[PDB]
Order: structure tokens, then C-alpha cells, then sequence
């Protein structure tokens, strides 16, 4: 079973979720086995300047992924 966990990044804390090369995004899937991705380097979620990043992959992978993002959102 899988499933897809949808959550926002500000804009401005963005660049530490890549950690610039894809590095870290890279590094976060490799550790988990989800599937990360990060919202149109231009556009964002509702009144929002806040991008979209969508995890994707069995419940307990998704979950070790977001947190990990998390520790990151400043």
C-alpha cells in the first residue's frame, strides 16, 4: 500500500530542503525510498508563497521523509 503526502516549504527556506544541487532532496529519498518533489520552481499553494512538495510511497516511508523535511523548515 501507498500513498501521497502533500506538504508546504516557504519560499524562503526552500534552497535547505534541496541544500543546493539536489543534494539533500537526493540524499532524503535515497534514505527513505519515497519519491520527493518540489512544487514549479515558480508557483505556489493558495494566497501562498509557500511551495508544494509532494512525498509519495508506503505510509512509513512518506512519514520518515516529511519529518525529516521538517527538522529543515526552519
Amino acid at each position: 500500500m501507498k500513498e501521497l503526502v502533500e506538504m508546504a516549504v516557504p519560499e524562503n527556506l526552500v534552497g535547505a530542503i534541496l541544500g543546493k544541487g539536489g543534494k539533500t532532496l537526493v540524499e532524503y529519498q535515497e534514505l527513505t525510498g519515497a519519491r520527493i518533489q518540489i512544487s514549479k520552481k515558480g508557483e505556489f499553494l493558495p494566497g501562498t508563497r509557500n511551495r508544494r512538495v509532494t512525498i509519495t510511497g508506503s505510509p512509513a516511508a512518506t512519514q520518515a521523509a516529511q519529518y525529516l523535511i521538517s527538522q529543515r523548515v526552519t
